[PDB]
């Protein structure tokens, strides 16, 4: 009746790389001491939580509320976070929140054209116009357009390839064109943009063709 | 220079009531440490309040943090890990090797569900049961007839898990075929599980008719 028991417990969030992220969690007759873990690491009992230099728990102790205040959110705050309350001086019984998992968005590097900036071909031989989103998490989508703003989905192959830390992605998207005369001096762009973009990135490519 | 540790708990078994020491050194500490018992922290402060079997024993100096349990109770039962938080100039955390205590429980004294005496009847069949209750793990069960042979057919020997799923009640139950010669004999289990300092008996005189 009278156990410490959650107000609010904390659920799954979703955040961009350099914002702030707070994990609420709140406290009814708290009488045990209250810890968050990360990847069920304890991250410490007291507000500074000293060791995370980026982590604090906010709010009122006469409020119950221990929040888990994360700024700047990082790559490395991607986890499974739980808040925790240790038994009572008289047996009260511990508890354990919901687990909140924080997914950490990762806006990638600017677009690349691996051809660069022109690229010259000849009628009819066929040639690869490969665009590149590095470093994404998630992986970026990318939109080809030709010389007038018309999205292209033939002779379209959009691959990922994951980053070896596992959580980043590079995008890549390969248009195989046979250059047709009239191709000449015409531009091919890419635009690319993943969940943490505000809004896409474009690069943009010249094709010069002979015959 | 990384913390490290020099030393990791490893797995280890107790009987409820005993002394248990799970060790934890670490070389170079920089950052806090702490116990974790199935993912929950046990606390950053050696005397670890809330939880008033439990404490980090060991001197600071030797950087010993090993978590010393007494007395041992089935809620112990549980896996462990020594954590220590990054230091003051980034050097990062460190997490130990899980060790699992297991916490072996002594049944209750072994009890023949027929009880003192059975009075039968000739080739009239009759069923002995054996129970132990309560033991972790379940106790193994043997039969022995009036002269000391162990007996080993005509046994049916269950296991029933208890409400607590930790816990096991033990039955064996041994088919008999009154004889003649049966008449005024005694037949015995011998009851024992991990936890016991020996084995415990029960005993049922069967008269014949
Ligand atoms: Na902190
Ligand atoms: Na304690």
């Amino acid at each position: 009746y009278q156990n410490q028991r959650f107000a609010m417990e904390p659920q799954d969030q979703t955040a961009v790389v350099g914002a702030r992220v707070t994990l609420p969690c709140r406290v009814i007759n708290k009488q045990g001491t209250l810890q968050w873990t990360k990847d069920d690491f304890g991250l410490g009992t007291s507000r500074d939580l000293s060791g995370f230099e980026r982590y604090a728990m906010v709010g009122s102790d006469e409020e119950g509320d221990y929040s888990l205040d994360i700024y700047p959110v990082m790559l490395d705050d991607d986890a499974r976070y739980q808040c925790q309350v240790s038994p009572g001086p008289e047996g009260q019984p511990a508890i354990r929140s919901t687990f909140a998992g924080l997914t950490v968005l990762v806006p990638p590097e600017a677009p690349k054209i691996t051809q660069g900036d022109v690229i010259y071909a000849t009628e009819d031989r066929k040639v690869e116009i490969e665009c590149v989103s590095v470093g994404g998490k998630p992986a970026a989508e990318i939109t080809w357009i030709d010389g007038l703003g018309n999205v292209l989905t033939d002779n379209i192959e959009y691959t990922v390839i994951p980053l070896p830390d596992q959580r980043r992605f590079t995008a890549k998207s390969v248009l195989r064109l046979t250059p047709k005369k009239e191709h000449h001096n015409t531009n091919f762009s890419c635009q690319a943009q993943n969940t943490a973009d505000r809004t896409y990135r474009s690069a943009k490519i010249r094709v010069e063709v002979k015959y």
